[PDB]
């Protein structure tokens, strides 16, 4: 996983973005988009990796949320946006190390990623809130993961790091600052009484009471419960580093394998969707690391990309603040390799979802977006080059038809009397051009490529 968050100054339309590729094990997966209404959620929540038993307050939020079609391991919902317009992506996996789980150990029946959202969103009205709730669900249950989580509002963006089995802190990210996140701890130097931390209350005590810290001065997190390992230099510091590289190109360095990178970062210029999408796509476009372009093989595989096989949604949740707060929530979608895909604005403010993005099962269905997104995907890979100038046209296309649609339905909402029918409508607009698009894509792909397949002999006349 990768995961991206930028303040509210930070944006270039004034609103908070936290954003994440959900990346899992197996390269497909199927996902759904999917509201959870009210009646729909648990009160007594199990899970089915670690049993662990939940039992959750009789008045959750509707909210918006991403889970498996297959429900083999679990609901893992992964992320959404509630009614009070609180956004919440869990989880980015993320490191530890063996002094602090000495001390607190992974609780096996605690919480894990397949449930964060579910047992969190639904009952917090602000970021703040939702990282309050989930550090005390941690110290109740116990977790049996290393994870790092996103929270926003119209105000602030939160991060936090769960540590060990039951303890974690908590960051409040400047107004004016972007992050860039791999699966390694990013939490660095923490003032603990500061207004823009939150954390274990024992945090500064088991630090200082077991020698866990390795710095002469001040407290840095990551250096006392993380990682600096030399996976660490391929699978996640590169992927720090390109991002920074293109929002603060002239604040960062040359060295990709770099273990301490600024966690928090401001950029030289003001961050759209589209930049973030970008980056939550990237391959280490015009460097030797590219797996699609100029260098060694030894280069090519060296690192992890940021856009990967196994992308299986990228989501990234949205809170305006240029408009009414019954469209302000917008979850941002796609599905399957980043390099072929596009995000959706869907308004977060609905009772259900477009069936072309809410319907994979475990059967393979090319009416469906997941299957087709990967399909899509997967036939780019085999010949990047060539297909990459249809992706490009693709990409500027759909996404100009996308902001369209928004800009019209934004400038009518006012005097709507069914504000979800209107919002349900605009999001089928949406999927269903998103759709047309997508499929057009592959099309123009498939015509294009057909030519160009080995198996051929033309007479050239």
């Amino acid at each position: 996983c990768t995961s991206i968050l930028v303040g509210k100054k930070a944006s270039i339309d004034g609103s908070t973005l936290i954003s994440r590729n959900d990346d899992g094990h197996e390269a497909l997966d199927p996902q759904r988009f999917v509201v959870v209404n009210p009646e729909d959620q648990p009160r007594d929540y199990t899970s089915v990796i670690s049993k662990v038993n939940v039992k959750l307050p009789d008045d959750p939020q509707r909210y918006t949320s991403i889970p498996n079609s297959i429900l083999t391991n679990g609901i893992w919902p992964a992320a959404g946006i509630n009614s009070s317009n609180v956004a919440m992506s869990a989880t980015e996996t993320i490191t530890t190390n063996s002094r602090v789980q000495g001390l607190d150990p992974f609780v096996e029946n605690g919480l894990g990623e397949e449930d964060l959202v579910t047992v969190v969103l639904p009952y917090v009205k602000s970021a703040r809130e939702g990282v309050k709730r989930l550090g005390s669900l941690l110290e109740e249950y116990g977790t049996y993961e290393p994870n790092g989580i996103s929270f926003a509002d119209n105000e602030e963006v939160w991060w936090l790091e769960t540590i060990g089995g039951h303890h974690w802190a908590a960051v409040r990210i400047p107004d004016d600052a972007y992050v860039v996140a791999p699966n390694r701890m990013n939490i660095d130097q923490f003032d603990f009484d500061s207004d823009d931390t939150l954390c274990s209350s024992d945090l500064k005590d088991l630090i200082d009471n077991n020698n866990l810290n390795p710095d002469f001065e001040n407290y840095n997190l990551r250096h006392i419960f993380g990682s600096a390992s030399i996976k660490d230099t391929v699978y996640n510091n590169p992927r720090t580093w390109y991002g920074q590289k293109f929002f603060s190109p002239d604040d960062t360095a040359d060295d990709p394998m770099e273990q301490d990178l600024p966690f928090i970062c401001h950029a030289n210029r003001k961050i759209s969707v589209e930049d973030v999408k970008f980056v939550l796509s990237s391959h280490f476009e015009n460097t030797k690391y590219d797996v699609y372009g100029s260098g060694s093989q030894s280069d090519k595989t060296l690192f992890r990309p940021i856009g990967i096989n196994r992308n299986h949604n990228v989501h990234i949740l949205q809170i305006r603040n240029n408009v009414p707060t019954e469209i302000a929530g917008i979850h941002w979608l796609a599905y399957g390799a980043n390099t072929f895909n596009t995000v959706v604005p869907f308004y977060a403010n609905v009772n259900d979802t477009p069936v072309q993005y809410k319907n994979a099962t475990g059967k393979f269905d090319l009416n469906n977006m997941y299957w087709l997104s990967c399909t899509t995907a997967l036939l780019g890979d085999t010949d990047y080059d060539f297909y990459v100038d249809m992706r490009n046209d693709y990409e500027l296309d759909a996404m100009s038809a996308y902001r369209k649609i928004q800009n019209d339905t934004d400038a009518d909402i006012s005097g709507q009397k069914d504000i979800e029918k209107y919002l349900e409508n605009a999001n089928k607009k949406l999927a269903d051009v998103a759709f047309e698009k997508q499929n057009k894509l592959l099309g123009d792909m498939v015509t294009t490529g057909s030519n160009n397949m080995k198996l051929r002999y033309n007479l050239n006349d």
